[PDB]
């Protein structure tokens, strides 16, 4: 398995992020604890979770699997970078009541509190940031931060769907105050949509922020769509997406390839990449995103990807000069 | 139904109606307090204000207390509201204060919040407010202590009452070069009769982004319906504000005039019947015609801000 | 009683502080209580202390003595503006075990958690260094103080026995990183030493310090030695070996002779004379009985005359201040 | 014994550190206790030690072995400035897990509540970083240690294997934000290694932290290692390791230093420590001892004099660089 | 020409720095002249010199030729990155008169006003220090630079012969009061002397540095001396070897010596170039062809082997 | 000649400072300038005046611009220290004191006397209580980043107003007080309570005035006694330590004025003492004070005579 140090931190983390969104809607406890023990297999260190993830009625209920997991002992809470998330509602879907979503001091204090507790720990390694809160400012968001961080609650801190600008004005104004700033960055990130290329990933290698791409394969879009579909995805309606997909799905054919595991190793060729969150439900899915890892796309298929997928580049350049 | 704004610059939203809680002990009974939070609750005001002081005399602390046995009802009572309360006000015996057992040094301010957190039956106030500007405790002693607050996580926001408008600026220039997050909200005296916070109070408080939160809205209930059930300048100031010729409840406009003002986030309400809380709501969604308040302008005419209010 | 800010901090003080260094060694435990429970009732809210007051084997006992006071209930913690000092060596008397003394951040955590437990309290108001430490640079002893007042355990730090410049030093330092610096210098200042007037209470005034002056009588010097001397702290230490000394001895039988015929006494107008001095907060009376508590009392509503204070100039000249005291 | 500061900051420590390495291994828990209870005795009131310590299976021996000595109670913890080191791999030895060694804030959070409780202590007077971490950056760093100074797990922070311009990394990034900084360095420094000299020590100077001495004897080398070869008479024909001094330039170099030595009637091991408790800038040599036997040896060697004809001499012998830039520039 | 970042800024130079030591005490002004226009040619735009160049009675007269330079107008001045010294005695040699030497801020301020004067122009682009000075400490020493920088008599600052742990206390000085520290280092590096890599190289890596490296061939002594017979360091039985097989190798892989020693600076780490001293043209145009050249692995190789380096401190000397 | 750094500063400076006050009727323009290129031959290269030396107030200023003025290097070589803070004309307000138009102005009016560009050392004559620290450093930092002067000096200070100055210049990255001078030698020595203290802890030189206590510390009691015309030689106690001080001098050979300097060299954190030479003899009597190397047993005796106060609170308390 490959490590690298996660942006600029002390921090090693595998280059496969355990996502753990189906650990409840669609694998059961057991099942989860077995995948979690097979990443750890693995050498996959880096376990990525949320609050809200179980949905409904259930929002939670994914952390309590990782709680009854870290429960059985045998060092698996002493091995494993344990990330969450705060900012999404906990209560009813719909519209949340007051300060009971978003960044506030008190939102941040009632929800890392019920995030320790389901996840049966005493501390969080990485409590990032589900969406930027234009509302907060950043001195009360790294007041709330500190507070964890100085009782031990949480190590680091980091972020997920921000622009560029929001992780510049985050570490800047931590670093004024001799704070650790944000040490990665969350961001929708895969071959269809390559447009955190213009400023968000030019921001986080500027800042030292690693990047985490979710939505790596695009919703199960470039995990070959169209031939399970012979055997969201509102892009195989527009046949241009379509047709993208096709070439991409033909192209690989012809290289003898996964499609879902060459969108993970395209992934981790981008530079500032940390790695893509993956979110198997078998072992047959874990093993194959561990193969991902280690394939080596040859120049010729990334030139074709990239052919297929163009991406915009850097602001300013991608759309002025 | 309930409108919402963020407290000045901070992520903290509420709404634009403040539960008032003074009456919550001398007037009406903890039966009748628990039920018009429970209320208020479910017309959406998430906002309650109070303070240690409040029962008065020997009953300083019982409002607390009522708070706090409305929290330990349980049922997302506590997880749902913005808890606002005072330090400053004597706890003692009235009359001549022991020295620091009032006002703001560090020594009084630990007391305090200790003795604030037991009776509200909780272990964090979201909103902590001084009472009263204290010439003679610096700021670097004050936010030290407040600092200590925030850090054991006993508190989350720092507010003030009844400041200058200088004291805000010195409060927060002063944390701000340490990082630290400012005063939050001021809550001042104003109200239709008393517009004189307009001078340098709410100018400086919008500079330094704090919310404005105006006490006595009523003047007393002086601006509810005071002559149609203290003086010759008073009463013919009042009856001309009280000429129906629009169509409009006294009581129910004066808070919707202060949710025109620049600045202000919203009025302290003390409702003591569910009647009287549903009027406060309907005050919060009135809007005032172009018409109405120009001619309240003329009845209660505002001095602008200084320099302009008595130089140029 | 007249109360002040303790220099430019809020904090409201009495301008008599109640020492309490007699309480064990010359004064008994019974008796020390009767004391404070005086000095509360006359309006004194300020108590200064130290760990190692008792003195030999007994350093500490002054601690236990007002713990067992506030255990007697009555608000007596709740109203009392507790100070107590950190440097001095708590174990056998001579040279002490390394960091058993002086102020790096080891001997601060180790005194402040013996000194809480003997006073039986969780909170120290005033923690104050017994000595300038040139040893210890002031980054390190903010980093101990910082600690102690983020955890709740002591509210102000002072100093006593600093030189004006370790005053601006330590200030400075605390202000560059937003921390409340000294709040107060507890200094020996009395008719018969100035030389805190040089630099000392200067450089507190220009820094908002309270200055509280300890030894205010000498040791008992100034409260009627001679007069007493063949009938009490003033048969030994400071006021003993001054009273060998031919010219302090003149000057102290001209006081006595002074103030025999203006009609008052000695310890009294000593005390006033401390109050009168710009930017002291007050004299810390040191009572061995209530009777010279309520002697003090008389002291801090005494007003001397032009004629008394010149008088007591002529008899006991000061200094001023430093360049000019010893320059121009 | 001689007492000094530790560089700038207020705590006092023997010239004498007391190595805790061979508690364990090689000297068992009663006499280790015997040997902590007999440095107490001659003064010494810095002691040393390291989670690694132990080796192998047996990593955290050395800390559990100095917690049951603090559990005799006897104001032996008071009495103690006790450090311990954060950096190493605490698992099974070769490759470690991502995150068990090194400095990250999540090692050194595990770290600390590990040494914490094998020293049986609720906190360390001074902990080290065994070692400088290039991937890890001074502010999260000092966040984490800030984070047990606020707590009162640890008062000061140290370092050891630093580069000079690590130290002034670390400090400097200390003191803009109102931290103490590094108080001491744990370098390599001895007769036969003197590069410190170049950047290490100068550094610490500058930013006034103690500069202690780890392997003192150059892993015995400087302890009489010649003549301990011809010891054993009969005893050398058993079934023994092979003798490690072959480098004929450094062979040279202790045979010249063992015959100055007997022409001046002075014991090796007690010549390393005396030097360099002369060199400028050295708080003490940190000292190994087995025994009973080899603690009052260390503390005669703190007690010696070495005349100023034996210091040119041991110079002439091992000439160290110069400070840099002039060690290799001008 | 091969150009770089002159370490984290945004000043471009050339992977060549033009030395001018042999400018007055070897060639004279015209040939001087016609070196620097060659330089230009080439696309050097980075001209290294110091104030006590020309040595003895003749110190300044370096500056003095580069002044001679410039005022032949021609966009010269525009297109050169003018770099010098500051630290050195200008009066007579032997014991300094006090404050005559050193980087005290007398000894900076009438040091620049004489170097402005002979170098015949109003600014200096990169103003060094030729030496630490360990009794001036740096607020005294930015105050002085500062000053520099906001009359605009200079541009950037730089050391040479500094310590690592002095471009760390430099840098974070400088920072702490809004000041660009230190943009780069003159340091002895080459493949004899390899010691600047234990700390000097990484502390100015970190602290975002460029490295300039003075004597590339040591004196000489690595651009082929013991076939062309400071760097008459070859007495010594165990370097003479090192030079031999040196020479040895490069024979048998066809290679210059005078280039191979440019040339391995070019490829290591944090390095910014080497200071090239031509006394001719044919030197200037070998260098150039020094910088065009790629050295295969087994060449970098070998050179390791016969020229070992320390490494990083503390590896170097502990673990 | 022995040469320092001036404190924690990279100047370099001889530990005689040349003392220009004393030039006057006595001493022509031409006698003054011999004095001075005697000194500069004797290595001493820092000269300190002061704007109010010379009713003829800046005379002495003008008697070094001339000497500047004949060129040779004299300027150059030399590390030149003035003052501000007395009347240069009861003063008018703001014509004397510490604020930033006073300093202004005083500066100008010094460089125009001094006939140069800057001066190297800008010395404050006295505290003044009623300026603020950063309006003192505006007005200082002004004249730094014009160019116009290098460092800044104290004289006449308390130990705190030297950390007050020193803390709020290094808060915004300026260079504090480089030196203080002040009143110390062998019978005045409370300087050591907190002015020398001070000096020492924030890095300043120590340059010691009146360091022969106005010629009482020169042999006064044998002048007395030879006869033929501050006197604290009427006092009975002062008088038996400068007599106890003339037989100790008496008894080992030793000059009482070169004694009062070389004692002075000994004393830690002191960068010299201030010498004024009227005549040409004086000034090779001071350069020979400077080589003098008193004996231990000389300094412990001077100290039974003229005990020091200790530091403070040492000196007072405990
Ligand atoms: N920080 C430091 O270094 C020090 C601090 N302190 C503090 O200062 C306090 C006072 O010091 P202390 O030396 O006791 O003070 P004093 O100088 O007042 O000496 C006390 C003695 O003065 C006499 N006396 C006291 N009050 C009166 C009165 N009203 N009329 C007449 N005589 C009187 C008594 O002498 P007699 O018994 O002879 O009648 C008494 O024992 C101490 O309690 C301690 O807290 C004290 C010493 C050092």
């Amino acid at each position: 398995m490959e490590y690298t140090q996660l942006g600029r931190i002390g921090l090693k983390v595998s280059r496969l992020v355990l996502g753990t969104m189906n650990f409840g809607p669609t694998t059961d406890e057991a099942e989860s604890h077995a995948i979690m023990d097979a990443a750890l297999d693995a050498g996959i260190n880096f376990f990525d979770t949320a609050n809200v993830y179980g949905w409904g009625e259930n929002k939670g209920r994914t952390e309590e699997i990782l709680g009854s997991w870290f429960a059985q002992g045998g060092d698996r809470r002493d091995k494993v970078v344990l990330a969450t998330k705060v900012y999404g509602n906990m209560g009813l879907d719909g519209p949340a009541w007051p300060n009971h979503d978003k960044l506030s001091a008190l939102n941040i204090r009632r929800s890392v509190d019920a995030s320790l507790k389901r996840l049966g720990t005493d501390h969080i390694d990485l409590y990032q940031f589900h969406h930027v809160d234009r509302d907060t400012p950043w001195d009360e968001i790294w007041q709330a931060m500190d507070v964890l961080v100085r009782q031990g609650k949480i190590l680091y801190v980091g972020s997920s769907n921000f622009a560029g600008w929001n992780i510049a004005q985050a570490n800047e104004t931590a670093a004024r105050h001799g704070r650790l700033g944000l040490v990665s960055e969350q961001c929708l990130y895969n071959l269809c949509e390559r447009r955190a290329e213009m400023e968000v990933v030019p921001a986080a290698r500027e800042y030292g922020l690693g990047v985490i791409a979710w939505s790596p394969l695009h919703g199960g879009l470039l995990g070959g769509a169209i031939r399970k579909e012979q055997e969201a995805a509102d892009a195989l309606k527009d046949p241009q997406q379509r047709e993208q997909i096709q070439r991409y799905e033909d192209l690989l054919d012809k290289h003898g390839l996964e499609p879902g595991e060459v969108a993970l190793a395209w992934l981790l060729t981008r530079p500032g990449v940390t790695g893509p969150i993956v979110g198997p439900r078998t072992a047959d899915q874990l093993a194959s995103a561990v193969r991902a890892a280690e394939l080596t796309l040859t120049d010729e298929v990334l030139t074709a990807l990239d052919e297929i997928f163009p991406g915009p580049g850097p602001s300013p350049e991608a759309f002025a000069w």
